[PDB]
Formats: C-alpha cells, sequence, structure tokens
DNA sequence: ATAACAAAAG
DNA sequence: CTTTGTAAAT
C-alpha cells in the first residue's frame, strides 16, 4: 500500500498541489481565512506532510503572528470550495517521500 | 500580507 | 505510528 519516491520528482506532484492550494488562497482572500498549503509535523526523524488540509485564522497582534486552528472543513458556508487535494498519508525520511498513491 | 515544533487524539 | 494548537522567509 506504501511507496517510497525519491525527493527531485514528488516534489513536483507536492509543487503542483501547493500551487493548487496558492491559487485558492487568492480567491478567498478577501474571507480573512487561511487553507495552510503545506504543514509538516515532526516524529521521529520523520516530517508528515498535510497539503491544504488545515484552516487558520492568522491574526497580527504585536508585531507577531498568530494562528488560531479552525479546522479540516471550510469555516464559511457559501465560500469557494477548497481544491481536491488527495488525502495520502505522505512522510520524509532521508531525502525520499514514503506515500500512498 | 508561505515555509520548526509539541501533545492529544485517532 | 493525524488533528490540534504554538511559534523565518518571501
Amino acid at each position: 500500500m506504501r511507496v517510497k519516491v525519491n525527493e527531485k520528482q514528488f516534489d513536483m506532484i507536492i509543487d503542483k498541489l501547493k500551487l493548487m492550494v496558492y491559487e485558492y488562497n487568492t480567491k478567498i482572500k478577501e474571507y480573512g481565512v487561511y487553507l495552510k498549503p503545506y504543514h509538516i509535523v515532526y516524529k521521529n526523524s520523520k516530517r508528515y506532510i498535510y497539503i491544504g488540509k488545515y484552516w487558520y485564522k492568522l491574526e497580527k497582534i504585536g508585531g507577531k503572528l498568530k494562528w488560531i486552528y479552525l479546522g479540516k472543513t471550510k469555516p464559511i458556508q457559501n465560500m469557494p470550495n477548497p481544491p481536491q487535494i488527495p488525502e495520502s498519508t505522505i512522510i520524509k525520511e532521508d531525502n525520499e517521500y514514503i506515500v500512498d498513491e
């Protein structure tokens, strides 16, 4: 079920997916909420990667950016819908990606 | 105004 | 072995 794939090649797939989220974020820029293109979680020399998955409200207070987690579903009804990203596991280890397909 | 973590929950 | 929060680079 799981696939280990070299870095430069799967980065092409990753950058395509992140591009969809960049373009979506410009479309909803006046809704005030942020769909994070690329989220990394670190454990045990692995990086777990979640593309276009988690919504935040960004506030800037006192110079400093603040991240308010909103969730996985789009936070305002009737706003444009986020792009279909594959949900599947992405793990970076040792300049390679473990992926599902 | 997009790119290094922890712990809880799954 | 994902979900929910915390906090330089472009």
